[PDB]
DNA sequence: CCCGGACCTGTGACAAATTGCCCTCAGACGG
DNA sequence: GCCGTCTGAGGGCAATTTGTCACAGGTCCGG
């Protein structure tokens, strides 16, 4: 009965670089706008805590520190390019705070569209990680399955790898490797993949996936 | 031919970053 | 009105994970 994630399919595939601690509060923003016209949004601390199993302390050094590092931050559509941000964040009350999200955002925000609850993710720490598992979830179909070939540059590009990716063993080794071994160990998904070759370059990575 | 060279793979090392933990002390509130 | 408790805003930590690069070791090309 926990909360229902659906985002733009936009927002799925745009190039960004978030941190975990900044995704999870990310979720709770697309779950506020949603349910409604003018982009201010409020955390609390205290909720926070109880959501994602934190003590208020380390709650409120995840924000804290997560909401700081949101300045200079872009998000591009593939291209156009905007702050998440048109305000420092602020906070009115103890254990409250208050946010201004760009409300030029709004409508990539909200039948071309992803969903997943929050349960299924919120134990997932790799960030790339998410990213993976939100992109295989717009092909999920209803029953819980599904297939999809990903390009390893638009992975690449859209994930914002950082640059030693670009070698294909530490692409292996770092980053698919590890997010797969995540998703099957922290989600309710079970995950394969193979690769697809041409020459003696690997081009794309075929995930399929059915529900436990 | 065999060479040096341009590709590809995986692993061992080390540097940089993130994790859940731990401790202090004042704010807000109510009994 | 004061004080005891529940909070959360600070300061830190060691153990793991993520990000980078050298070197060993495979193939095929062409002079
Ligand atoms: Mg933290
Ligand atoms: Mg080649
Ligand atoms: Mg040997
Ligand atoms: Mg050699």
């Amino acid at each position: 009965n926990s909360p229902r994630i659906v985002q733009s399919n936009d927002l799925t595939e745009a190039a960004y670089s978030l941190s975990r601690d900044q995704k999870r509060m990310l979720y709770l923003f697309v779950d506020q706008i949603r349910k409604s016209h003018d982009g201010i949004c409020e955390i609390h601390v205290a909720k926070y805590a109880e959501i994602f199993g934190l003590t208020s302390a380390e709650a409120s050094k995840d924000i804290r520190q997560a909401l700081k590092s949101f300045a200079g931050k872009e998000v591009v559509f593939y291209y156009e390019s905007f702050p998440w941000f048109i305000k420092p964040a602020h906070s009115p009350s103890r254990g409250l705070y208050s946010v201004h999200i760009n409300p030029y955002l709004i409508p990539f925000f909200i039948n071309r569209f992803t969903q997943f609850r929050l349960s299924e993710t919120k134990e997932i720490t790799n960030p790339y990680a998410m990213r993976l598992y939100e992109s295989l979830c717009q092909y999920r179909k209803p029953d819980g399955s599904g297939i999809v070939s990903l390009k390893i540059d638009w992975i690449i590009e859209r994930y914002q790898l950082p640059q030693s990716y670009q070698r294909m063993p530490d692409f292996r080794r770092r980053f698919l490797q590890v997010c797969v071994n995540e998703i099957n160990s922290r989600t309710p998904m079970r995950l394969s993949y193979i690769e697809k070759k041409k020459g003696r370059q690997t081009t794309h990575i075929v995930f399929s996936f059915r529900d436990i």
